[PDB]
């Protein structure tokens, strides 16, 4: 039998950056399809993107600084090659902004790296990425906190995007992500994301749900959802999950953020593709 983790939603990760979820959303009238390198597995329990299995790989990365240059590696330390993906697994997917991560050593006592992910410098695709003044040596980053990109120009953040990953131009992204249409929408699991802002950063799935999938590799056209509160045991509302990897509603009029967070989504069986589902 398929299964989702019967865990809360408020208990579980963002699988974009290591952030409690806060709470479900929707897109933008001017987001049609998402391309996120990491959060991304299918029910089949296969990874794609960047996607790693736990969370203590997520939005980190591993290099040795050049002083001018940063050559990056796994978070193993192992080497990386351009026809493995976008860039190193784990690796920061977070577009439409600037990028400040706590870099630090194994067997030296931290520094702020601040990357701006729009330059020809920026290639990760290539294990290259530009060392805006970190000193020699090798390191450990994570994400800590972001800010407005700094060139589109009086831009404003944008998690809805994926960060220029070459060019060279063929990085191996993963495919875009499209709403099935029919009046069903993509939900998205929403996270508080340190910065000068209300920056809110939307994943397809939580992290520990990635890490059942991967595990709990079970062999259906969807998934019928119930988003069920724990103790009185009421369904909450009718949702769909797609083999692809992720979750869609359809919302009643101008959904899901209108929902409580500490609520779980349970089984309920295989369903048709085109199985109208009752608004949320």
């Amino acid at each position: 039998p398929f299964t989702l983790p019967n865990l809360p939603l408020s208990s579980l990760s963002n699988s974009r950056a290591p952030l409690p979820i806060s709470s479900m959303g929707i897109s933008p009238d001017n987001v049609q399809s998402v391309q996120f390198q990491n959060g991304r597995c299918t029910l089949d329990g296969r990874l794609v993107g960047t996607t790693p299995v736990s969370l203590s790989h997520v939005a980190k990365i591993r290099g040795t600084s050049n002083g001018t240059v940063i050559n990056l590696t796994e978070l193993d330390g192992t080497p990386f090659h351009p026809f493995e993906g976008p860039a190193p697994i784990g690796f920061p997917d977070l577009g439409g902004c600037d990028w400040h991560i706590n870099m630090t050593q194994f067997g030296h006592s931290q520094t702020q790296y601040d990357v701006d992910t729009t330059p020809d410098t920026f290639v990760p695709h290539l294990g290259s990425i530009q060392a805006n003044g970190i000193g020699s040596g090798n390191y450990v980053g994570v994400l800590s906190w972001i800010s407005p990109p700094s060139h589109p120009s009086g831009s404003q953040v944008d998690l809805w995007k994926i960060p220029n990953y070459g060019s060279t131009e063929a990085t191996h992204l993963a495919p875009s992500v499209y709403p099935p249409g029919f009046g069903e929408v993509l939900v998205f699991f929403m996270s508080k994301m340190p910065g000068p802002g209300a920056y809110n950063l939307p994943c397809l799935l939580p992290q520990e749900y990635i890490s059942h999938l991967a595990s709990e590799q079970a062999p259906g056209e969807a998934a019928l959802l119930h988003y069920v509160d724990p103790d009185t045991g009421r369904n909450l509302g009718e949702f769909k999950a797609y083999p692809d990897g992720f979750l869609t509603c359809v919302p009643n009029g101008a959904g899901p953020q209108q929902l409580p967070i500490n609520g779980v989504f349970v089984f309920v069986s295989w369903v048709s593709r085109f199985y109208q589902l009752k608004p949320v």
